[PDB]
């Protein structure tokens, strides 16, 4: 299959999981430094005033986006009853790194200057999943540099590092969905050269991560990158940053997207919305 | 040192906890087979119908009661929405096992047996810590062959075995607040005869797990029961029964009574909170 051909799969396979209904729904345009960055907005059901959770969607850097997402979003704003934002950043091959870290800080940089726009008055929060927790990482690091003052950040199953140490990525990289030789064509379609294996951008491992805002990291047992995502939750609470590490025992890379019929991955959601609402709402 | 002096520390550095909020309260006294056993109702803020949770201190079997575990049980029943049922089962050593296990499950037989009286229309699901975490799967299996139908088990760091050969047991059996010295000595006080261990009463891994109410159960990294925990988890499993098995990460057992402290003991009442409102209300 082409790339092309996979990425309507993605949304084509979405049209099988249940949307719930949320509040309301409203496709925005991002005015983004060297593009315009579509994004959609999630209200909740619940009146505001709101927290606002601006979400990254994984998918290698080359996979993915808004409406194959649509799904997980929707039980997300519900879970968290916060406004989502959910972000169109830039797909490699068809634009290398650092497209995607760009459209992303870009992103939140807006809808934190602009969270009057969602009655946001409670703060605003990164979170998401594989190479867009790799994403809500970054972002955050990037947000410290620029005095951005974030409630907090949610990585489901991030991608943190370049890896060929992990014993996790030896006892899990065949037979788990996610394979070895897909982490391998993921890189060469997103990194320019073997240089930006050194770019805190790419490896957020990397970074100084004092004062980074307090993180719930959720890792899977049978994920390649368990353990590079359990590094990145101890590295923080070395930084002294408050962090809530936890392994879903069980299931694979991916599982959280997979909510519909891997009754964890529903759990998962409820204890994103759960960490949230007590961050916004005091709850 | 003796038991009354270290019973009497628990309920001292228990009595500083700021207690939360809830509903309204009530003492009650159960009809057991062979004892009054107390227990104390925490209803919560909102209104009926109800769900119940039928929860069990920890604290070895040998210490642990209602008014040193109130601050947790409170903490539960705003997080879970529902009716929470403290029971205050007989102690070792005064009263040796099964004497823990008899009221644990009296009293549950009593609370499924006049729901009306709490206007729990949405069933009884049990739980709880450590022994306590012990003492609520062992119900639910004496449950399953008196046709007692629960909708959800709760095992938080549960003891679900004698144990000499879990990795867990040798990595976490010093210096990790639960010891190797604490597991015999409170095994000591509980158990009658080496004949125990035989006992599925008293190692529920030993019972046929077959039609048991879905799971959640929570292990500490830190812990010298978690590999247990994680057995008990992965033979349900194996049994045809749902289970969302979730390692906290950087924590030792015990964490979550700790919540006021230890953040990620918090977040952990959350997921607990959570996984009791979907079953229940489907929230």
């Amino acid at each position: 299959a082409s790339v092309e051909e996979i990425r309507s799969l993605f949304k084509q396979f979405s049209s099988l999981t249940p949307r719930e209904e949320v509040g309301k729904i409203e496709d925005i345009t991002i005015p983004g430094s060297e593009t315009n960055i579509k994004a959609r907005v999630y209200y909740p059901k619940t009146q505001g005033p709101y927290g606002v959770l601006v979400y990254y969607h994984g998918g290698g850097f080359v996979l993915g986006d808004i409406e194959s997402y649509d799904p997980l979003c929707r039980a997300i704003t519900n879970s968290c009853q916060c406004v989502t934002i959910s972000v169109d950043y830039r797909l490699a091959p068809e634009n290398k790194f650092p497209a995607a870290v760009v459209d992303s800080f870009d992103a939140l940089k807006w809808v934190y200057n602009n969270s009057e726009k969602f009655n946001g008055k409670y703060g605003i929060a990164v979170g998401g999943d594989s190479a867009g927790g790799n994403l809500a990482a970054v972002t955050a690091i990037l947000s410290k540099k620029e005095n951005i003052k974030l409630k907090y950040q949610v990585l489901i199953y991030p991608a943190v590092s370049f890896d060929l140490i992990t014993k996790s990525l030896y006892d899990n990289g065949e037979g788990f969905f996610l394979t070895r030789e897909h982490i391998d064509w993921f890189g060469q379609q997103y990194l320019r050269s073997f240089a930006d294996l050194l770019d805190f951008r790419f490896s957020p491992i990397l970074a100084d991560l004092n004062d980074l805002p307090p993180a719930l990291i959720i890792t899977a047992e049978h994920d390649p990158l368990r353990d590079q995502g359990e590094a990145y939750a101890n590295k923080l609470l070395q930084s002294g940053v408050q962090v809530t590490s936890v392994e879903f025992n069980n299931v694979i890379h991916g599982f959280v997207s997979f909510f519909p019929f891997i009754e964890q991955g529903r759990d998962a959601i409820g204890l994103i919305g759960y960490v949230l609402r007590k961050v916004f709402y005091g709850k």
